[PDB]
Formats: structure tokens, C-alpha cells, sequence
């Protein structure tokens, strides 16, 4: 199941994530969907993604005070981007540190852009995080 | 830098590495160089590399008792089969749980098979590991 | 946009197809599914995979005399073999010589096998015919 | 031979291209290197690369004069791009409709960029030959 590692995010009622002290966004996409492994997040499958940081939050369209995620980085080892050919969208793909399996991972999917700048902000977040 | 995740193996003149109380052979594949993340490491192009159920041992064809290599299962979390249409050889990549970057990772470069039973063997071990 | 580039393979109810003169039998693997680019192809989700001197062909499991269908190893240029850590099998892609479109391509879909040897048969099968 | 898929090209004694009539620049990136097949084109490691309307070309940064070369995107069939996970840059990888052997492809390697904006225009600019 994905909420081992996903936690729930409070937003307000326009789908502004609410923040931790200190915690800054960096960066931000639309039209993002989630993988869990190799399959859909069923009902997770358009929002805005948020990169802070200190977070990747998934912020969902339909119901952002229900159904939006957060994920740590620092549970992070690595991101990678896969440029879509294969897959409709391109998508990003994390890494964590302690999977339970190593068929648990997260994509995120990039409906609407190449998901270029994000990936690059979120590789750079990472390594702030990693280099320590 | 790759010597944060690699540890020295001892072994024998003819190549055999010592194994630990209760380690077990699994598979075996000839002619694998390494690599620290994109780069080749420089002195182990050509070895024979190991899987047992604890380990992943790089055995040095040219110099085993000095350049020869081990690398713990419990160490890693994911792995990776490309199948070397860039690449000379197709390699099986390697990542760490606990990268001091995510520059750093494994891989193995094989060129004399095509890496395959290999690496599905050391998915499997990961895999039992991991559970 | 498929039938741009596979042929309709008579066969005989027990899926056997119809080969032509000096057309040989090289490889075959089992359940596998047909991609035109990035989408399946409907109702040709499970079938054997034959690998002759000439061309590749799809048996389809439920329906063979109606379902099979043929491509020329004339018609292709490269090939590509992806392991399948995003895709749920592991994917063989077949890159055509006249694409009407560059989101046109094919892919073999391997559900019970990794489709290894059956992608290096087809690797060696093409580069007969292009030198 | 990396030869019988390019063509000796022509420039200014500034490395600007002398362009067919009627051809027009679309894209420009800078430091890229060549390769044919899997291996570096040797001396080809350090130039502009251009698309226009009918090609790609290579400026070569040293001996523009002498050292630089065409593609025709009329004998393509794919590029793909590759985003650097293996590789030390990101690559885009031209398809022939009519290679001699497999081992025949191109790669533009990006030292000083992640090609990601060249390889879209060069997309684009091969679909509209393809589809006519």
C-alpha cells in the first residue's frame, strides 16, 4: 500500500497546501498523476504536484482537503526522469531509502508538460538533502 | 569514492574469494567490469563477478588477492537490466539505500554474456533480502 | 493505423500458419500482447510470436484463423529490447524503415516469458536481411 | 563510415552555415558532440549543432570551415531522446529509414545543456516531413 510512505496534507479550501514552519515551495506542476510501483493511484490521478523544501506534495483537483499526499524526501535515494516513450507521459520516478520490496517506488506523471523543470528542481532538493 | 560501499575480499591465488559462515554460491558470470555511478572504476575492468546469498563479489582476473571486491546484498534497494544499445555492454545498475549522493550507484558491465541470468538471479536475492 | 504495416497469416484451426515458399520457422514464444506505438492492439492481447526467415507473426490464441496477423522483416530498421521496470512485461520495439508517423512503431508484449532469446533471434534475423 | 549518412557542409569563416534557398534556422545548442553508432566521431566532439527546415548540421567549434557536416531529416524515420542516466550527457538519437546495418544510428551528445528544447523543435521538424 502506498501510505507507508505517503502522508496525508492539509490544504485550504482553494488547494493551497499548508505548510511546515520554515517549509518553502520551490516549484510547481499541473495535471500530475501518481504511480504506485508499476500501477495508478486510482482517484489520485489529476492534481498539481508541489516540490518544498522538504516535501513532494501531490495536491488533487477534485478534493485537494481530502485527497492530497505528501511524501519526505528525506526517505529519498533517488530520482529519475524516463522521457515517455513507452509510457503516454513522461514521469518522474523516486527511489526510497528502505523499500519493503523493490517493487515499491512512486512516479509521478506529467499530463500537461514534459516535466522537465520539476524533475531538475527536485533532483537539486534531493542533493541538498543527501550532501547534507 | 566507491570504496564507501565496496569492502576488500580475500581470496586465492586461483581466484576463489573466502566466504563467510554460511554464505552461499548462487551464480557466476566471467568478463564484468565495474562502474561508480557513470564512471568505469579504473583497476577492476575485468573480473569474474559472484552473487552469493549475502553479497555481490567483484573476483579480479588479473590480480584476485589485490583487486578483488565484495559488495552486501543488505545495502541495496533497487536494480536495473539495460540492455546496451548506447552502451558498448548491457549493464545491471545498482542502488544503494543510503547514497552519500545520488551520483553514486553501482554497475555491473558485462562483456562476454549478456548479463541477463545474472541479474535476474540478483533480483531474486535482493528480493529475499528486502522481505 | 496498424494494418498500415501487418498483414492478415491464414493459419489452420489449430493455429498453425500458412507459410510461404522457403519461408522457415526460426523462434516462437507464448503469450504475448501487440502495441502499435504506445497503445494496445485490442483484440491481439494474447497470442504465440513466431520468428521466421521473412517476417514476424502473431497467432492469436482465441481466435487463429481470424486474429493472426503478419509483419515483413523487410518493412523494419532497428530493434530495442526494454526490460520492463515501468511496463508491466517486457517490451521488444520494432522500428519501421517508412513510419507515416514517428508515433507509429510496433512492440511485442511478453507476459510468461522475459522474451530474451526470442529478441535476440529477431536481432539476428533483422541484420540478415539488412546486410 | 559515418559518411555515406552525412554531407559536407559549408560556412562562413565565423562558423555561420551557407543555407540552401529557401531553408531556415529553427533551432540552435551549443557543445555538442557526435557519435556514430555507440562510438565518438573522433574530431567531431566540440560544436553548434543547428536545425532548419531540411537538416541538421553540425558546426564544428575548431575548423568550422572544414570540419562540419549535414543530415538530411528527409532520411530519418525517429529521434528519440535520452535523458543521461548511463550516459555523462543527454543524447538524441537519429534513426535512418534505410540503415545498412542496425549498428548504423546517430547521437547528438549536449555537454552544456539537457538538449531538451533541440530535440522537441527536431521532433516537430521531422513529423512535418513525415506526415508531408
Amino acid at each position: 500500500h502506498h501510505m507507508e510512505y505517503w502522508h496525508y496534507v492539509e490544504t485550504t479550501s482553494s488547494g493551497q497546501p499548508l505548510l511546515r514552519e520554515g517549509e518553502k515551495d520551490i516549484f510547481i506542476d499541473q495535471s500530475v498523476g501518481l504511480y504506485h510501483g508499476k500501477s495508478k493511484i486510482l482517484q489520485r490521478q489529476r492534481g498539481r504536484i508541489f516540490l518544498t523544501s522538504q516535501r513532494i506534495i501531490y495536491i488533487d483537483d477534485a478534493k485537494p482537503t481530502q485527497n492530497s499526499l505528501g511524501l519526505e524526501l528525506d526517505d529519498l535515494a533517488y530520482v529519475n526522469y524516463s522521457s515517455g516513450f513507452l509510457t503516454r507521459s513522461p514521469r518522474l520516478i523516486l527511489f526510497f531509502k528502505d523499500p519493503s520490496s523493490s517493487t515499491e517506488f512512486v512516479q509521478l506523471s506529467f499530463r500537461k508538460s514534459d516535466g522537465v523543470l520539476f524533475s531538475q528542481a527536485t533532483e537539486r532538493a534531493l542533493e541538498n538533502i543527501l550532501t547534507e
